[PDB]
DNA sequence: TGGCCTGCAACGCGGGCATCCCGATGCCGCCGGAAGCGAGAAGAATCATAAGCCGTAG
C-alpha cells in the first residue's frame, strides 16, 4: 500500500529503499526497520519465490 | 495324422483252503536318557531428553 501510494511504478525510474522502509515506519508499520528490509529482501530474492 | 481303448479269443497262474514252521509281540523286569521349563544372563527394539532452522518480533 506503501508502495502504491507514493507512485512507484514498474515503467518508472529507480529509487531508494531507505525512503521507502522510512516512510512504512513513519505511517503504517512502525514495529522497527530490520523486519520490513529483510521482507523487502525475502521479496526481492528470486530463488525464495 | 498318428496313436490309444476295447472287444474277441486263447493261454496261464494264483486265490483260496490248512497247516507246519516261523516271526513279531505283549508282558515282565532292569537300566538309560531326555525333558522339564525355570531361571539367569545377554542382545535388541523402543521410549525418553537435548539442538538446528524454517521468519518475524522483542
Amino acid at each position: 500500500y506503501a508502495m502504491n501510494v507514493l507512485g512507484n511504478d514498474w515503467n518508472k525510474a529507480y529509487k531508494k529503499s531507505a525512503r521507502v522502509v522510512g516512510d512504512v515506519i513513519g505511517k503504517y508499520h512502525p514495529h522497527g526497520d530490520s523486519a520490513v528490509y529483510d521482507t523487502i529482501v525475502r521479496m526481492a530474492q528470486p530463488f525464495s519465490l
